[PDB]
């Protein structure tokens, strides 16, 4: 699949980790962005979760549609730097 | 390996996990379920972990026989919508 | 490489880990051992961590020599079971 | 790529995360050299994290060039020892 394609995936991926993150657990927009990086890239420092049931119903979508194209995204990305 | 043939091989992974968690940690169902997502996906925020040896020797196991399987199954997921 | 080769030098790895916690944090063995499983299948719930700069050293030898290993005997137990 | 450029690479990666760490979140150079293999190996323990929205924007840089890179180190750290 096109490199500028899985680009416009993983920001989707993105905007909606972000959304809502900070819509269901109340967290600020940044808070959040850095959330849903921290998330798709399986890092899971834990400073951030979720509290509510919403919120890990969501968590465990995100976890679903995001690990896959993210890890995705960043092996396409290997080739371009590298 | 079939694609629906991975699908009922997480959610019996799944289910594995989140029984086990409910009864050995005795956290409710729900966290239980997010739990096992948030283990077998690498992610380990850690606001939820066992805090008993049977606890512990049972995550050792969903974490050999869960890994694996959500990573295919991630993988597999990709193809589909992508 | 066969698949009981890479089992043995699974279970190095997770003897090593599990020795060097053990001795270097002063959990105990059964501690130690979740925790070397925690680690290198890099799920991280940072329940247990090293305190101490040998711990942390050490934990990133673990990390560089039993991610790998780990990550190509759960694809070689999927073969198997799969 | 030659396996002594991916070294060249996963080391530059880790000056980067270990000089950004110390500066951004002030954490001394053995923590920060300890947060970055736990960041990029992708284990996040979370026992050090970003506290700062630099620290935040930083991290997610981080986790973007490094977790491909250094898969790729072990990768072929592995070939190496096995
Ligand atoms: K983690
Ligand atoms: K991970
Ligand atoms: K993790
Ligand atoms: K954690």
């Amino acid at each position: 699949v096109p490199a500028t394609r899985i680009l416009l995936l993983v920001l989707a991926v993105i905007i909606y980790g972000t959304a809502g993150f900070h819509f269901i657990e109340g967290e600020s927009w940044t808070v959040s962005l850095y959330w849903t990086f921290v998330t798709i890239a399986t890092v899971g420092y834990g400073d951030y979760s979720p509290h509510t049931p919403l919120g890990m119903y969501f968590t465990c979508t995100l976890i679903v549609l995001g690990i896959g194209t993210f890890a995705v995204a960043v092996e396409r990305l290997l080739e371009f730097l590298i």
